[PDB]
């Protein structure tokens, strides 16, 4: 089983290749996933220089195998099951009023390291927009995502809003529809619908001058 993978403390890189509007920018990820708590600790870095989207919009986007399974669905893990060989996961996120991010990402084991692999393509984007103007709150509200199996292309899909806040008031609606497909052709776990509940908090490292989110996360499977 990919599930015997995560039965500790596993390390996680995660390197995403960025276009938006024409702004290129690339992203790295590192820090350890412990699904049998279901908690995860990231810190990434805009190894570009300063990133030109805001980085709550790409948390999303920046590895729901190690959300927390209860043992009487540790079955329904589609995500550990395809491991190591890994996963696609492909989204389109629409912002309202604004423009849209398209991903492709595969995930999976390289060595023991737990690897997040995104290319990330924007377009249509407003240059004063809320987006690549820079107007949204260093924060997030996360929000329950319901996965369903998709038994014609064997892997899962789900699709959910985020809300991101707006600086002088309001709220930036980011509508996220997503599949994901085995890359192997071993066997895979297709779920009963189910949800996953995240939480997530985002901060800053005093002593890092460079463009940069520090990012701690909760997450646990939940049926019905």
């Amino acid at each position: 089983k990919g599930e015997e993978l995560f039965t500790g403390v596993v390390p996680i890189l995660v390197e995403l290749d960025g276009d938006v509007n024409g702004h290129k920018f690339s992203v790295s990820g590192e820090g350890e996933g412990d699904a049998t708590y279901g908690k995860l600790t990231l810190k990434f870095i805009c190894t570009t220089g300063k990133l030109p989207v805001p980085w709550p919009t790409l948390v999303t986007t920046l590895v729901q195998c190690f959300s927390r399974y209860p043992d009487h669905m540790k079955r329904h893990d589609f995500f550990k099951s395809a491991m190591p060989e890994g996963y696609v996961q492909e989204r389109t996120i629409f912002f309202k009023d604004d423009g849209n991010y398209k991903t492709r990402a595969e995930v999976k084991f390289e060595g023991d390291t737990l690897v997040n692999r995104i290319e990330l393509k924007g377009i249509d984007f407003k240059e004063d927009g809320n987006i690549l103007g820079h107007k949204l709150e260093y924060n997030y509200n996360d929000h329950q995502v319901y996965i369903m199996a998709d038994k014609q292309k064997n892997g899962i899909k789900a699709n959910f809003k985020i809300r991101h806040n707006i600086e002088d008031g309001g709220v930036q609606l980011a509508d996220h529809y997503q599949q994901n497909t085995p890359i192997g052709d071993g066997p895979v776990l297709l779920p009963d619908n189910h949800y996953l509940f995240t939480t997530s908090t985002l901060s800053k490292d005093p002593n890092e001058k460079r463009d940069h989110m520090v990012l701690l996360e909760f997450v646990t499977a939940a049926g019905i």
